[PDB]
């Protein structure tokens, strides 16, 4: 195996002697040389564990690192400043100053120019982090909402140009906001150049995807594969027009990139350096578990998957230190955390907390949430959760059956109830959602619908507004980077007309992907409207979070409230949070509060609260009590 010093001199072997000597004396190279020394041994180890004695490994690595240097040389100087600043502050994502938003560029603002105009609103809201949904060229009609990529360099013409995006990224930075874009690295669309060329049998693109002659292999793989979109096709495979079969985990027009080929790693690392130099602060690592395949396994969460992500990480540490990773692993909780590490993905989605937030609204019982918060919340140093209430996706019930079992809960039966409840097929349910991917062969089902629809705002349930307040508070205060689905802050309901657009009617996730409601946004300043109540509620909690250092970091300790309806937890030995999940008044007992100070200021309601007597929370009330 080669070393850092060998590759460095081989990189400089493209320059003529005259220029080489000048390059070697420059600041850019010194930094690049330092980072090569620190981070290369990780890159080599990671790739070695995946590719072993592969013929192509060294030439690939030489080619990749030659680009890394060129990419870093061309890297805009203000991005280099961010590079140094994040090398020095690896914990910036752990700061209570961070509050994130996410929106579709078109549905929220028309296009990229219009998006840049909404920046003042983002500053009004207090956002420091903004995820723009898939921005790039994709097939017309059905494209899994942009997640089928036809080019990683060409912006969706309907949104604007590559130029506009750089302008947007720059303006966001001027406003103190980080740009977050998807890195859809598991798959491309079937109209992506690499797809067309691989399928056509271009030797330059051999083994870029998994294409089979017949059903022999697909049949054998399917024996152990999870079906993500069963509505679309069974198992993990789609048939071409020519009769062959391609690996398609998601839609049929989404082809799994083949990471057994090292040149696929190189190609995708090149695409990563490109997005980096655009000024992207955080890449959303889409479908992290899917990137490695092995016969007889579920082809999810395999060791090589982790290694490749760690290899990508090292690439950034070398050529773009500012670029952090956000892990999208919507899987078993034991597997979710395994992607979260400083040399893998520094942050990741927290599907466990989100799902249990909703669970608790339905059961009124905090047992699973409290369990999850007690045993699964705290993370390795320099890493954070992305805590959320809703997203562009369905809600999946991703609690651990093992964990449920210790509580005498049957996972199978509990998901039956949760699914019935949130699609308004359980007596008295306040929820107005729709099924997503009901699977007759597994019993599995997920839930589409906005936060407002799922808490009962559509029928004007008197508790709807408080429910939204309650959910966001937990996301904003547990510890980690909170991500608001833009639209929620004014109580945006479903697009009940999703099912009549024929590019959409097979994907109930559009129910909760409506176009910006201008009437609702006009009301955000009026406390008489639900939009206003929700807005000032959220805006208040954001303000408190960002200015009160009791919220800093990601560590939490659960407080046992001795009431099955009330969640309790402590931040930094100075903040005590209570959340009533009952629609009835619920009491935290004086006996329970014995060890707390006799009085504490509530950051929510503004009042001072007595803790040497019984504490009765109103329906869905949340208290943030300063106890130190």
């Amino acid at each position: 195996s080669p070393n850092s010093q060998y590759l460095k001199t081989r990189i400089l072997d493209i320059y003529t002697p005259e220029q080489r000597a000048g390059i070697e004396k420059s600041e850019d190279w010194r930094q690049f040389s330092r980072r090569m020394d620190t981070h290369f041994p990780k890159l080599m180890n990671e790739l070695d564990s995946v590719y072993g004695n592969n013929e192509a490994l060294l030439p690939m690595l030489e080619m990749l690192l030659a680009q890394a240097w060129q990419s870093y040389s061309q890297r805009n100087s203000s991005l280099k400043d961010i590079d140094i600043a994040r090398e020095n502050n690896p914990d910036w994502i752990l700061s209570n100053k961070q509050v994130g938003g996410v929106c579709y560029v078109d549905l929220f603002a028309g296009d990229l120019k219009g998006l840049k105009d909404k920046i003042p609103y983002f500053q009004e809201l207090g956002l420091t982090y903004l995820h723009l949904m898939p921005l790039f060229k994709c097939p017309e009609g059905k494209s899994d909402g942009g997640y089928a990529v036809s080019s990683y360099r060409d912006v969706n013409p309907a949104l604007g140009t590559i130029g506009d995006l750089r302008e947007v990224i720059a303006a966001l930075h001027e406003a103190g906001i980080s740009a977050v874009v998807d890195f859809i690295f598991n798959h491309t669309s079937n109209e992506h150049e690499w797809a067309q060329r691989c399928a056509a049998g271009d030797p330059l693109f051999d083994n870029f995807y998994y294409i089979f002659p017949d059903r022999r292999m697909p049949d054998q793989y399917d024996r152990t594969l999870r079906e993500i979109f069963p509505d679309q096709h069974p198992g993990g495979f789609s048939q071409l027009e020519d009769g062959r079969w391609v690996w398609t985990t998601f839609n049929s027009f989404q082809w799994d990139l083949n990471y057994s080929n090292p040149w696929v790693f190189r190609a995708m690392a090149g695409e990563m350096l490109f997005l980096a130099n655009l000024g992207v602060d955080i890449l959303r690592m889409d479908a992290v578990p899917i990137i490695w395949k092995q016969m007889g396994t579920s082809c999810e969460n395999l060791p090589q998957a982790h290694a490749l992500i760690r290899a990508f990480n090292a690439v950034m540490r070398i050529a773009a230190p500012a670029v952090f990773f956000k892990s999208e692993a919507i899987v078993h909780p034991d597997q979710v955390v395994q992607y979260i590490g400083q040399d893998e993905c520094q942050i990741g989605y927290n599907p466990l907390q989100m799902a249990l937030l909703w669970n608790t609204l339905a059961t009124r019982e905090v047992n699973l949430l409290h369990q999850a918060l007690t045993y699964r919340h705290n993370l390795p140093e320099h890493t954070a959760w992305v805590n959320y209430v809703r997203s562009h996706d369905d809600i999946g019930w991703t609690f651990a059956d093992e964990d449920a079992a210790y509580l005498g809960i049957s996972g199978y039966d509990h998901r039956q109830f949760l699914n019935r409840f949130f699609v308004n097929r359980f007596d008295g349910s306040f929820a107005r959602g729709v099924p997503f991917q009901y699977n007759p062969s597994t019993g599995d089902c997920r839930v589409s619908g906005t936060a407002a629809a799922l808490v009962g705002l559509a029928q004007d349930d008197p508790h709807a507004v408080d429910r939204i307040k309650l959910l966001y508070s937990i996301a904003l205060s547990t510890g980690g980077l909170p991500l608001i689905y833009l639209g929620d802050e004014v109580g945006t309901l479903n697009d009940d007309d999703w099912s009549q657009d024929s590019n959409k009617s097979d994907d109930s996730r559009w129910a909760h992907r409506p176009r910006y409601n201008e009437a609702l946004y006009a009301q955000r300043n009026d406390p008489s409207t639900a939009a206003g109540q929700i807005y000032q509620d959220l805006r208040h909690m954001i303000a408190v979070r960002q200015s009160n250092p009791r919220f800093d970091g990601g560590r939490l300790v659960t407080f046992n409230t001795n009431n099955k309806h009330i969640i309790g937890y402590i931040r930094n030995n100075a903040l005590l949070a209570f959340g009533n999940f009952s629609e009835y008044p619920q009491t935290v007992t004086a006996h329970t509060l014995q060890a707390m100070p006799f009085k504490a200021h509530d950051l929510i309601g503004g009042k001072t609260v007595s803790l040497n007597q019984d504490l009765t929370l109103q329906p869905y009330q949340v208290m943030w009590l300063e106890i130190a």
